[PDB]
């Protein structure tokens, strides 16, 4: 709920839903002893996950997926850089476009994720969980 130094798990509501052109900023720190953390764009408290972003420190992967109508779909993992190294600070910018989420990290394009939940407007919950320290979250 706060903007600065919010504790994990973070739960924040997107007023008027996830509007087209809406940008979410997440500034954080990856703990050296952490294993994984997740950023979830969700429909209402404990419903569908339109976009699940899950950096995993053991294998250095950045897994993207959707949890829709009870099931995970296919993972998207391709990147040209991993900014979530142990003990690193990162600055994420997440923009909801008409056909895809566009995600930048430290100013550099990280991934696009095409919408699988088509009506992206339905997303009203930003969730952040796991092994991550947050300095700033702007919704
Ligand atoms: O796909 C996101 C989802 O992954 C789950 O783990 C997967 C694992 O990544 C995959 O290699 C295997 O085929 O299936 C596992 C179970 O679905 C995580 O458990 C879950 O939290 C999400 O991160």
């Amino acid at each position: 709920p706060p903007t600065f130094n919010p504790p994990v798990p973070y739960f924040g509501r997107l007023q008027g839903g996830l509007t087209a052109r809406r940008t979410i900023i997440i500034k954080g720190y990856v703990p050296p002893t952490g294993k994984s953390f997740a950023i979830n764009f969700k429909v209402g408290s404990s419903g569908d996950i339109a976009l699940h972003i899950n950096p995993r420190m053991g294998n250095g992967t950045v897994v993207r997926n959707s949890l829709l109508n009870g099931s995970w779909g296919s993972e998207e993992k391709k990147i040209t850089h991993n900014p979530f190294g142990p003990g690193q600070f990162f600055d994420l910018s997440i923009r909801c476009g008409l056909d895809r989420f566009k995600v930048y990290a430290n100013g550099q394009h990280l991934f696009d994720f095409a919408h699988r939940l088509s009506a992206f407007q339905r997303v009203d919950t930003l969730e952040i969980q796991g092994d991550v320290t947050l300095s700033y979250v702007q919704i």
